C-alpha cells in the first residue's frame, strides 16, 4: 500500500545518506585527527618531562581545568546568563551555557523544556506565517507598481536567508573578532538549532555583564534568524508534511 | 484582527515564561556556582603554589588539555564515530563529537545538514503517523476483544513515552554505570534534541571500537525515542499548527 511503500522508501534514502556522509567525513578528517593527536601528545610529553609532573596529580589538573572552563567567562548564572540559558533551552539549541549541577535544577529544566517547547514552536510558526504573508503582500505591491508564483516566493526566501546569514556573520566578525567564514558557520549552526560549532558568543571578557546592548542585539538577531528559518520551513518543507 | 491578536498574545506569554525561568535558574544556581568557583580556585592556587607553575606556561597547559579532551576517548573519526556524528547532525543534536577543524569539512557539514534536515523530519513524521495508526488499531482491537477518544490516545502516548524513557535510563545506568536520575536526564536531553546535558555516552574505554552491539543498540534506541517523540508531537502539538 502507499503508506508502507512511502515509509520503506524514506528509510532507505536516509540510511544511504548517512553512510555517504560518514564515509566522506572519515576520509576527510582521519589524517587531521591523527596529526592533531600526534602534536598534542608530543607537546604534553615535552611539558611533562620539563616540569616533572607526577602521573597521579596529572588527572587532578585535567579535572580542575575542565570544571573551570565555564567559570573563565565570568559569572554565568546571573540574570543575563540565566536568560541566555533559558533561551537556548526553549529554542532547543542547548549549548553555550553550563549544565546545572543540582538534581532539582535538572528536574526544573526538564519541566521547563516540556512546558515551553510546544509554545515556542507554535509562536515561531505563527510569526513565520505572518512574515510570509507580509512578504507576499510586498511582492504583490512591487509587481503592481512596476499573480505571484511559488518559485518567486522560494527565491525571495532564499535571498532573505542568505542576506540575514551574511549580516549576522559580518556583525559577529566585527564584534567577536572572528573570521568571516567562521562567523558564517557559527551563524548557520545557531540558526539550524544544532548548538555546537566550536564557537560561542557572549563568552569573552565578561560581555554578558558589560555590554547589555550587544546581548540585546544578539538575542534579536537569534530571534529574527529563527523566525526566518521557520518561515522558510513552512514555505518549502511543511507542505510535504500533511 | 485574529492573526495580530494571536501573534501579540503568544509573544507576551513567551517573554513572561522566559523571565520566570531565568529568575528561578539564577536563584537556584548562583550559590552553587559561587561555591564551585571558590573551590576550584582554591584548588588551582594550591596546586600552582605546590608545583611552582609559571603564569606564561599555565595557559599552554589549559589549551593542550582542552584540545585533547575529545582525543581521550580514542579515534573519534572512524566509521562508527563518523556515523555517530552524521546521526547527531541530521537529528539536530549536535553534541557528543568534536567539531571538524577543516574549512572544507565545515562547508560539507553545512551542505549535509541543509540537504538532510527536511528528509529526516519528513521520515520521522511519516513513521510517527504510522506508529499512531498502529496504536489506534491496537487500542480498537483491545476494546473490541474486551470508538476511541483522544484522551485515551494521549494517555497511551504519555505512558509509552514514560516507559521508553525508563527503559533507556535503566539500560544506560547498567551500561554507562550512571545514576538512574542522571541516566533519565541524559535520555530526556537526547530525545528532546537539546544535545548537551554534561553527559555523553559511547565515550568510555573506546566503546565505539570494541562494542559494536552497544553502538547498534544505542542507535536503535535513539531512533525509537525520536520516532515516539515525533508521534507525540503530531498527536498533541501538530493540530495547533494549521
Ligand atoms: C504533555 C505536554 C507535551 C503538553 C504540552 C502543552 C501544550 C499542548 C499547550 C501548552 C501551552 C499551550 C498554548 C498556550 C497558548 C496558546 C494561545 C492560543 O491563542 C488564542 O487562544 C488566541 C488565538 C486563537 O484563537 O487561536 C492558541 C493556543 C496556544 C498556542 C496553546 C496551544 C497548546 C499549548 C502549546
Ligand atoms: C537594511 C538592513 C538589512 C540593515 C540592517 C542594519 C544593520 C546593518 C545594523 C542594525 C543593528 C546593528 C548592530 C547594533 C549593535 C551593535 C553592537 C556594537 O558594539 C559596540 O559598539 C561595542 C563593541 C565594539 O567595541 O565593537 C557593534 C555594532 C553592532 C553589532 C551593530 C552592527 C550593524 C547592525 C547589525
Ligand atoms: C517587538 C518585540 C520583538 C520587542 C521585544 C523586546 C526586546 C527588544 C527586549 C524585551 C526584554 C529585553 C531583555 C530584558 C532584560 C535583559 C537583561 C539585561 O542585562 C542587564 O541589564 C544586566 C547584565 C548586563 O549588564 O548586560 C540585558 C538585556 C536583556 C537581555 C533585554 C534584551 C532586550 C529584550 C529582549
Ligand atoms: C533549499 C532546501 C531547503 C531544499 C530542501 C530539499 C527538500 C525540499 C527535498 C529534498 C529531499 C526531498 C524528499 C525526498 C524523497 C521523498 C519521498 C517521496 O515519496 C514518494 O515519492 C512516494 C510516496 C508518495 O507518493 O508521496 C515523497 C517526497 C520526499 C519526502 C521528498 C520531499 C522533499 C525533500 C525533503
Ligand atoms: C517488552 C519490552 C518493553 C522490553 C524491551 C526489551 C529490553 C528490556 C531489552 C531489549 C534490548 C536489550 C539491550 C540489548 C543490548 C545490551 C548491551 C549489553 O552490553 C553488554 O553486554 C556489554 C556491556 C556490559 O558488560 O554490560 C547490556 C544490555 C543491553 C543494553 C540490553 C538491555 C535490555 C534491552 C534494552
Ligand atoms: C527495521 C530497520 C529499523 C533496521 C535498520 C538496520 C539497523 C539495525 C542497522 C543497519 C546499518 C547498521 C549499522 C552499519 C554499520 C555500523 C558500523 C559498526 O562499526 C564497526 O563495525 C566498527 C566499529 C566497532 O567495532 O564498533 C557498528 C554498527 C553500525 C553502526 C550498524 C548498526 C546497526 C545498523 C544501523
Ligand atoms: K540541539
Ligand atoms: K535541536
Amino acid at each position: 500500500k502507499r503508506q508502507n511503500v512511502r515509509t520503506l522508501s524514506l528509510i532507505v534514502c536516509t540510511f544511504t545518506y548517512l553512510l555517504v556522509g560518514a564515509a566522506v567525513f572519515d576520509a576527510l578528517e582521519s589524517d587531521h585527527e591523527m596529526r592533531e593527536e600526534e602534536k598534542l601528545k608530543a607537546e604534553e610529553i615535552r611539558i611533562k618531562g620539563k616540569y616533572n609532573i607526577s602521573s597521579e596529580d596529572y588527572r587532578q589538573l585535567e579535572l580542575v581545568i575542565l570544571q573551570s572552563e565555564p567559570h573563565r567567562a565570568g559569572v554565568q548564572w546571573k540574570f543575563a546568563g540565566s536568560f541566555y540559558f533559558a533561551i537556548t533551552v526553549i529554542t532547543t539549541i542547548g549549548y553555550g551555557h553550563a549544565a546545572p549541577g543540582t538534581d532539582a535544577g535538572k528536574a526544573f529544566c526538564m519541566f521547563y523544556a516540556v512546558l515551553g517547547i510546544p509554545l515556542t514552536l507554535v509562536m515561531f510558526q505563527s510569526l513565520g506565517e505572518r512574515m510570509n504573508t507580509f512578504v507576499r503582500y510586498l511582492l504583490k505591491r512591487i509587481k503592481k507598481c512596476c499573480d505571484v508564483s511559488m518559485e518567486n516566493m522560494v527565491t525571495v526566501g532564499f535571498f532573505s536567508c542568505m542576506g540575514t546569514l551574511c549580516i549576522g556573520a559580518a556583525a559577529f566578525s566585527q564584534c567577536e573578532e572572528w573570521s568571516f567564514f567562521h562567523a558564517y558557520y557559527y551563524c548557520f549552526i545557531t540558526l539550524t538549532t544544532i548548538g555546537f560549532g566550536d564557537y560561542v558568543a557572549l563568552q569573552t571578557k565578561g560581555a554578558l555583564q558589560k555590554k547589555p546592548l550587544y546581548v540585546a542585539f544578539s538575542f534579536m538577531y537569534i530571534l529574527v534568524g529563527l523566525t526566518v528559518i521557520g518561515a522558510f520551513l513552512n514555505l518549502v518543507v511543511l507542505r510535504f508534511l500533511t
